[PDB]
């Protein structure tokens, strides 16, 4: 699609067989999702947002579908106000900014 | 242009007679700029993201040139770690996300 920005660019994602709502976020290096159960081992990561730095759990090689497009990559799990799809997965689905 | 997302989508903006680097951020409702002076009236506001909330000054009807395109709208000024061009101005330059 071509998504305009008059409203939040929310899409449906599927991760662990569950549907969730998430925000397509070019200002996010990383994909970060609210607390949920994911398989495998995780690693610690610190990410800095507008209000400061937080600790999250980094899971690699996670299968995730974004607005119908299959991706497999790193997902951070932690206290984010909304699920955000960052550039690490936007690149996998071929997303660009255009004007 | 067409901006790939392998790296942060940083562009040069002109605001209040100063040049700054800023992120084209589809995840941001509003444009948020690091501390600077702007003319006219303002009111305080609180905005929240990852890491919590920060207090900002809200200036309305501010002109910004974004990668050579002029837009006008509200600008929030405060202790953001990165200058963010949010949807309120991304729409004005005709920016879309495409995949
Ligand atoms: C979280 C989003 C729902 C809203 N944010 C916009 C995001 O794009 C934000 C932008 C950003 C980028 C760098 C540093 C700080 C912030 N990136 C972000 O946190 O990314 C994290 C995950 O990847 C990492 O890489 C970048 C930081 C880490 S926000 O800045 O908090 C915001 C909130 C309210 C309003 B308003 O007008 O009400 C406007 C903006
Ligand atoms: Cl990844
Ligand atoms: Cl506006
Ligand atoms: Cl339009």
């Amino acid at each position: 699609p071509q998504i305009t920005l008059w409203k939040r660019p929310l899409v449906t994602i599927k991760i662990g067989g569950q549907l969730k709502e998430a925000l397509l976020d070019t200002g996010a290096d990383n994909t970060v999702i609210e607390e949920m159960s994911l398989p495998g081992r995780w690693k610690p990561k610190m990410i800095g947002g507008i209000g400061g730095f937080i600790k999250v759990r980094q899971y690699d090689q996670i299968i995730i579908e974004i607005a119908g497009h299959k991706a497999i990559g790193t997902v951070l799990v932690g206290p984010t106000p909304v699920n955000i799809i960052g550039r690490n997965l936007l690149t996998q689905i071929g997303a660009t900014l255009n004007f």
